[PDB]
């Protein structure tokens, strides 16, 4: 667990969500993926 904006079998930082379960962290940031930084 480290390339969080790669491609991943997931959705990376850099890319759209879904559901928290789209993004590779587990955190739908407003419809976006992101790191431990949902604050915005």
């Amino acid at each position: 667990m480290t390339p969080f904006w790669r491609g991943v079998s997931l959705r990376p930082i850099g890319a759209s969500c879904r559901d928290d379960s789209e993004c590779i962290t587990r955190l739908c940031r407003k419809r976006r993926c992101s790191l431990s930084v949902a604050q915005e």
